């Protein structure tokens, strides 16, 4: 909005940016009734008229000027016996537009969510396209490779002005000081105009028609103290008077939203599998499973591992997504065990981003291991859509001196990525304490296109009771293993303290069942119970009695399930048969992997020993309304 | 939600909290068809029935139990040739309700804004009811006075259980560790159960009917890292098994929203005026003005002042408001000049809260003085209501090496009080740089019930030109003052560099005019221009040429306006006459106060030398939808 005051005493000179509302004040300095308005054909006035202040006169230009004051407005004041008196306005029209991909196609004042929303997207430049640097590309103030610009967002300044216009006007590009530490802007022809050191920059623009390209990268993910928006503004300054200060004539802005970090559920098609190298036959089995599922396979060796076999736990592979660019990004967990370097050294790289949260020298729990970080498949809940699913992570039921939690910095980060609205589940009853110890998700061809699997002592008691009823009470759990105390179905069933333990575990699992039902919108027909016994040991914390079968590797329809070594009835482990009877009808393929004397005995299973990069959702996160 | 699994093998025992959904799993452990359901009259089952898993059985109790298992459910399984087989469920119904003033009358799972919203309110306990302490009451972990509880929010736990119930159950009260540093909870009969040191506490509750009262205070205002919600939860634990861990049976919560700090515009009725004590006749004039406006008057003496006369600038008196309690609260500015102690020592006190932001040892601007902090009267803008008005504060147009801004910590705080959605205006062209240097708001009996006053060189040129046209060109500005270079209207008008300066100032004021028009919804008919000349001096920054009349004390309809000492035409200063002609038709009373050789010459005026506590809005902030 602009109000030009017109004065018969002296002509006025004004600039008019096209797309702006220019109005006239004709009354303030009127002489002494009536006025008339004559203007050159480039000017459209909307409004032989009386000198009433309340009546509005608006001026709109159709085209940029070819020279200063090349459009004219003449206001004629007159009365009953007064010769008409003229006020002169000389206008200069210019085109100043700051453009970005506000419609999110790859090419209002605010950023809005959803399919009818508006607002451009910025990716954090947290990958490493640069040769032999150890840093994410956005840690310096330079575009070091041409490929790096593909991660960046394009913004253009179009101007159309007279050839001499910037003799007396200057354009400045700026960002609030508030936001300068989270963005960097390069000018193309390729060097920094805005960023952490500099919140504004004077542009060198020639008169006429000109187009100037900028590349923009984010430096920070949305977080507790950063909602995720960055506004960049162009200001047009009048520098006509050599004594007087600059005078802002016009401001325009674009508002960017920083891309959130997004996880991928087990129901997204797998692309690449990870584990550690002893476990040679364990590695054989996942190697064939990866082959069957068409996945690239990467392995971390003893040298790099530093003895760390829990490839599930230091990292989580998500992705960031903008209309121009989608890339995988590793969330590196602060647990900083022997795998501490793996995400940094050879998961971070060309088109593979990095991020980490939490204290890095100590201040951590078991529940900060990313076996305690999962996501549901897409779900709709009492009408609210979660088309990227909901992050799931384990916690206690209430905070006590003895309870554990994932570090608040991690929880806060996950929440500030609004788009998979986290749900806290109860996992602290488990010795290790990870949600993957009692749940998994698998694809299914019907209902909602998945099933929630839950560990279930109920199902295993039922299974073993049926076996006994059919005469197999002497059947031995742990047939196979040369150095473990074997146990008969009869004695398993008659052990009253084992049954009490498993009643307590069942309760803990039931509590979460119902939590997932409420928060994820599940009916029982969404859920499969997997026969699974547990035992309490050390602080009354639960570990698995036999290899924890729910803690499986999901590679499409190909499943890597820990071999339980259950009672062999008619030539087969009945646990394996029960699992197969439950999952094969969904068209899933179950391979049972011996993880016993390498994973199981150190309190984890196949899922705990592996990790998977999966295909990002096709649904665009910005088309959600969180 | 709860799913009880029933088993003919063995009876089950369950607790049922009234108001909860209890469902039965009848199929899982059914024998081998059909089942029937018989229950005692206290139990209503909703559901001679087939053994289909998908058919749901729900159980609801109407009354609390008098003893354990005093309600019964019996499930009869049968078939074609099978005698009916019974499963037994023994239920114990209890009443566990956590209550607060969720309807906001003084007495869903989420806090919601607006007149049909829900959610209780918590005040920050940032006043000082305690005798001779220097601290806000919420800095310790004790209720030291009975009056202190009036600032606190009541929350009640009602329970109705069997007399022996808490033999095998325990209740715990908790808050996330995330939120414990921002709340404190006392138990009444009076000591702390929850707070910064403790996130949970085991309640001692007797069986039967019991009611336990808690008092809750907030410790933090909503801010960048605190959206302003605090959830407190009660968990019911089963402690029946002496070996096994506690087992959560039921959780319920109340969600509190912390009251935001709120400012009061000049259109709110005044209650108390502040200034500093030399200025004896300045003090006389405000003393009479306060008297006319029925205001208490408090004065800060030379000893305490430390030479600081700018009582506008260290502090801003707002208020916090809950259904049970409203109190004034002083926002103490970090400028920490000679008035540094005044807000702490004798504005903070009984039913007068305190808050401060920003760095306190150095790191400040002129624009952190609270002459640069104002609010508009209530306004509606293109349909959006701002029923408490919009905070207004001064800034530059873009950040440069030479621009100033209010400290980000202050801006962030003001924004996080969502309820007066701040607007940044342009004040950095002014030497001192405060929005009060160029705007004020006054009550008016018509349109929107106020006018925006703006300083206007345009109006003063017009005024002086008319004077000259009427023959008064020799009239002297500064008639009155014995030691200042007087100046004739003729020479004022003919000074071309003065006119250039005032053209630039006009532009800066016009820019804000239009900003206020957009952001506040104003039409010109909302706005009065006040004749005012400026001059540029020192960095081309604007100061007032004569005492800045817009910088006035608004006490209802009684105005304390700086005496301009303008040209005396027909026995009166024509500036004073012009102002009176503009404001008297609105029914305002103008007193012109000589502030010349005490305020004006040190770059400020009457508003700058004073401060006002005003009446809080009657509209309840929580009934807004920000
Ligand atoms: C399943 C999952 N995500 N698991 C990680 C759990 C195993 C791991 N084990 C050990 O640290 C360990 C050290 C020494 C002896 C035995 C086990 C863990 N607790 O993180
Ligand atoms: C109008 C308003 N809110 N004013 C405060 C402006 C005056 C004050 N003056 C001085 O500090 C000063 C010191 C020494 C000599 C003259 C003036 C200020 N700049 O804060
Ligand atoms: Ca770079
Ligand atoms: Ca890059
Ligand atoms: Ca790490
Ligand atoms: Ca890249
Ligand atoms: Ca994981
Ligand atoms: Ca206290
Ligand atoms: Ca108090
Ligand atoms: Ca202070
Ligand atoms: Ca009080
Ligand atoms: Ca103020």
């Amino acid at each position: 909005g602009t109000l030009i005051r017109v004065t018969p005493e002296q002509p006025t000179h004004a600039v008019c940016v096209l797309g702006t509302l220019t109005q006239l004040d004709i009354c303030s300095s009127a002489p002494e009734t009536s006025f008339s308005i004559n203007a050159s054909p480039g000017v459209v006035v909307d409004i032989t008229w009386p000198l009433d202040p309340g009546v509005e006169v608006t001026l709109t230009m159709k085209a940029a000027s070819g020279s200063t004051g090349d459009q004219k407005v003449q206001i004629s004041y007159y009365g009953p016996k007064t010769p008409p008196v003229k006020a002169l306005l000389y206008l200069t029209a210019v085109e100043i537009s700051l453009c970005a991909d506000i419609t999110r196609t790859g090419k209002q004042r605010t950023w809005t969510w959803g399919p009818c929303g508006q607002g451009a997207i910025l990716l954090v430049n947290c990958d490493r396209d640069n040769l032999e640097s150890s840093a994410m590309d956005c840690e310096d103030d330079e575009v070091l490779d041409s490929e790096d610009l593909q991660d960046m967002s394009l913004m253009t300044l179009s101007t159309k002005t007279p050839k001499d216009f910037f003799t007396n006007h200057t354009l400045v590009l700026h960002v609030a000081r508030s936001e300068m530490d989270k963005v960097r802007v390069f000018q193309a022809t390729c060097s920094v105009v805005l960023g952490p050191k500099w919140p504004s920059h004077y542009l060198m623009v020639p008169g006429g028609k000109h187009n100037m390209d900028f590349y923009v990268e984010a430096l920070a993910f949305p977080d507790t103290d950063f909602p995720g928006l960055i506004t960049l503004t162009i200001s047009l300054l009048d520098t006509s008077n050599l004594e007087l200060p600059e005078a802002v004539v016009f401001q325009d802005s674009v508002v960017f939203r920083v891309a959130p970090w997004i996880m991928t559920p087990n129901t997204q098609p797998p692309q690449e599998v990870y584990a550690c190298s002893e476990n040679e036959d364990f590695l054989k089995s996942v190697t064939t499973l990866a082959m069957k599922a068409k996945c690239k396979l990467t392995i971390c060796p003893e040298e790099e591992n530093m003895d760390d076999q829990w490839m599930q736990d230091e990292m989580e592979i998500g992705y960031i997504q903008a209309p121009h660019k989608t890339l995988p990004v590793v969330f590196d967990s602060p647990r900083n065990r022997g795998l501490k370097e793996f995400p940094i050294k050879r998961v971070m790289g060309p088109d593979f981003g990095y991020v980490t949260r939490g204290p890095q020298t100590g201040g951590i729990s078991g529940l900060d291991s990313f076996g305690n970080l999962e996501v549901s498949p897409p779900v709709t809940v009492r009408g609210k859509e979660y088309p990227l699913g909901r992050i799931l992570f384990g916690d206690s039921c209430y905070p006590s001196n003895d309870s554990r939690q994932m570090h608040q910095a991690l929880q806060d980060f996950l929440s500030a990525q609004q788009v998979q609205a986290p749900v806290k589940l109860y996992s602290d009853w488990l010795s290790v304490g990870h949600v993957d110890e009692f749940l998994s998700f698998v694809p299914a061809p019907d209902r909602k296109g998945f099933r929630l699997l839950l560990a279930s002592p109920r199902s295993c008691y039922k299974l073993f009771q049926e076996q006994q009823n059919e005469g197999h009470g002497e059947a031995l759990l742990f047939e196979g293993i040369k150095k473990k105390k074997q146990q008969k179905i009869k004695n398993i069933l008659s052990n009253k303290t084992l049954r009490e333990h498993n009643s307590f575990v069942e309760r803990c699992i039931d509590w979460n069942r119902e939590l997932l039902k409420r928060e994820l919108g599940l009916a029982e027909s969404d859920i499969i119970d997997i026969p699974q016994l547990f035992k309490l040991k050390e602080f009354s914390k639960a570990e698995a009695f036999f290899p924890n079968m729910v803690n499986m590797l999901v590679l499409g329809k190909h499943l890597g399930i820990p071999k339980p070594f259950g009672p062999v009835i008619n030539g087969r482990c009945c646990l394996e048969e029960k699992v197969c009877s439950l999952l094969e009808p969904l068209g899933l393929q179950c391979t049972f992997i011996n993880d016993f004397f390498t994973y199981h005995i150190r309190h984890g299973e196949v899922h705990c020993g592996t990790n998977v990069r999966r295909k990002p959702f096709s649904f665009k996160w910005w088309n959600m309304v969180p």
